[PDB]
């Protein structure tokens, strides 16, 4: 086919996310047509590596991380790469209101 020809990188594998609990750390994975600089986004605003966000680029793949997860973080993370773009709704489980008491083992 056609390979030897300059051009922008386009997503190949729809970006996906995982479901973690509050305080935990999420991990999103996404593939690309080729090694190209992308930019993660959490809405009408732009994000960046450093602070409370970790974005690693493994060749044609990008692994995003969100330390200290939260119920307010659960939204829609979009990633812009060249001309194409994708998004994935992150799942954040809210902590349990109360801590189950449990039960005691019966006796003979």
């Amino acid at each position: 086919g056609s390979s030897g020809s300059s051009g922008p990188a386009r997503f190949t594998q729809d970006l996906k996310t995982k479901e973690a609990s509050e305080g935990a750390t999420a991990t999103l994975q996404c593939e690309l047509s080729k090694v190209a600089p992308v930019e993660w986004k959490k809405g009408p605003e732009t994000l960046r590596d450093g602070g409370r966000y970790s974005l690693k680029q493994d060749g044609t793949r990008c692994e995003l991380q969100i330390h200290d997860l939260s119920v307010a973080d659960a939204g829609e993370y979009s990633c812009m790469c060249g001309q194409e773009r994708t998004s994935a709704t992150l799942t954040v489980r809210a902590l349990p209101a109360r801590f189950t008491e449990g039960s005691g083992p019966s006796s003979g």
